[PDB]
């Protein structure tokens, strides 16, 4: 029961890894919205519903540019892709930098409202970041990327 749950997590974790190193190394933008104990049901509606299997290949053929399912956030629900292309609330914080695009202040914004994790590729310069409780982590290294998936999604 709470053995199975930790094997998912962790499979969630490298799924997340493994699918934004390769989105990375090709600038290809994403955003990966984690829920957690916050329900995120009304920005799973906005989106296509998938209620997949998590895998890395998954993720990646989400966020291909120009294909149906790119244009916005995957939200992960559970143990599930809940949805693609979703919708999330843009911050109004004048505090992020001008130089960071609409991804970042779509995950910035939904981390101000609840307490999801939310992973940005930048298509500018493949830098990863993470947004948590309204604030950015910006251009962490993998390092870094899977401590805090860790601390925040192994439960």
């Amino acid at each position: 029961y709470g053995s199975r749950i930790e094997r998912e997590q962790h499979h969630l974790i490298e799924s997340i890894e493994k699918s934004t190193q390769y989105m990375a190394k090709r600038r290809i933008g994403a955003l990966i919205s984690v829920a957690r104990d916050t329900g995120m049901d009304d920005y799973i509606e906005t989106g296509i519903p998938l209620n997949a299997k998590i895998s890395s290949q998954l993720l990646i053929n989400i966020f291909i540019p120009n294909t149906p399912l790119h244009d916005g956030a995957v939200i992960i629900k559970g143990n599930e892709i809940a949805s693609a292309a979703s919708y999330l609330p843009l911050s109004d914080s004048p505090f992020l930098s001008k130089e960071l695009g609409t991804r970042h202040r779509a995950a910035l914004g939904i981390s101000e409202v609840t307490d999801s994790i939310t992973i940005v590729v930048s298509e500018e310069t493949g830098g990863i970041s993470l947004t948590k409780g309204g604030e950015l982590f910006r251009d962490v290294s993998e390092e870094e990327l899977h401590k805090i998936l860790l601390k925040e999604l192994v439960t």
